[PDB]
């Protein structure tokens, strides 16, 4: 029986985002499990201010119903198969919102928050070999969608993440090194 | 060097907010090193929208001097020595920002980004004995802090991390169960 002593630096190299997944099946209580982790994420004056919805099984048809009732009649006819075949061979998506705050500094707290929550889940994820993506776009904007899921106007979607198991990680692309991008100041 | 962690999900829920450190030195290149590990946040289309000012020994100084110019006279005289005092007894400071894009999806994806490097970040040193705290607030925003640290219109400061050794730290505050903050969608 051997425990490993993985740097949390390999992790963070390591974790990909995944698009397509194998249909092995994803455990609801893992997902709150790593969402209950994630929720150790800084956070200011401790409003917490991270929330979600997770569609799985059946459910995730509610979500392909408000995406596709969402769409123009021709971004709909282009998309509307594709997006839910996939959305239907994605084990669970995860809708992380929060109230928008009408304060520029608050909401940029939360929104900081929100992110830093959903890059620990994204973290935790890879750990156990689930790969998620989170996605965004005009999709999480339209009110339309918004609606569609239950959201009332001011709260705002920071992301969808889709997840399940995976069979061969996508490759990594090349990081710019810090320094391109850093003035050091010892003056 | 390397690390006794057993778990990522460890150093997420052990990690603090730093405040206060000891003298202890920190290594210029250390700092580089793990914010080259940071940089393997997600980032739509490849984006890379983080920036970097760090501040380390006689820097310091600069930054200390653009922070007592943002301020009035009456601010100065009251606030400026134990401000000075602080932030030369913080080995570091780094200024995260970003160039905003006019357009809301492409901002509001490379500013995610920018959180997740962040909050990388902050578990890289975490990791390594190194504390730090993410500031935000006013000051980021004051059009005079920012062009006295030589940042244009349209370049957003996302954080300052204050960052060092250090020997005491807030307890961790308990956080609410996701199951209070989610809806499980399941048909
Ligand atoms: C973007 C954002 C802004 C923050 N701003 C400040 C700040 O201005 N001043 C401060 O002392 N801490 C700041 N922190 C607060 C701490 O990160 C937060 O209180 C933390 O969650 C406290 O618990 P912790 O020890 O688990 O991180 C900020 C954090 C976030 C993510
Ligand atoms: C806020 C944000 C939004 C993203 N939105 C999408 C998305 O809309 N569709 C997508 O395929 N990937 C999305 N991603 C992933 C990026 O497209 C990008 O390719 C990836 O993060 C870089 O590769 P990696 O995550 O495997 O390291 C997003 C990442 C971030 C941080």
């Amino acid at each position: 029986a051997m425990t490993t002593y993985t740097s949390i630096a390999n992790v963070i190299k390591e974790r990909r985002s995944v698009r397509t997944f194998t249909d092995k099946a994803v455990e609801k209580d893992l997902l709150i499990e790593l969402l209950n982790d994630a929720t150790w994420a800084p956070n200011h004056k401790h409003r917490e201010p991270w929330n979600c919805k997770l569609y799985i099984g059946e459910g995730r048809k509610k979500l392909v119903d408000a995406v596709l009732n969402s769409f123009t009649e021709e971004e709909r006819a282009k998309r509307g198969k594709i997006l839910s075949d996939r959305f239907l061979s994605t084990p669970a998506q995860i809708v992380v919102y929060m109230n928008e705050d009408p304060r520029q500094i608050q909401r940029d707290e939360d929104y900081a928050a929100t992110c830093a929550f959903m890059q620990n889940f994204q973290l935790l994820a890879w750990e156990r070999g689930l790969g998620c993506v989170w996605k965004s776009g005009g999709l999480n904007y339209n009110p339309l969608f918004i609606e569609g899921i239950g959201l009332t106007r001011g709260q705002r979607i920071v992301g969808i993440l889709h997840i399940g198991y995976f069979d061969k990680a996508p490759e990594g692309k090349a990081r710019t090194p810090i320094t391109e991008k850093m003035e050091i100041i010892e003056g």
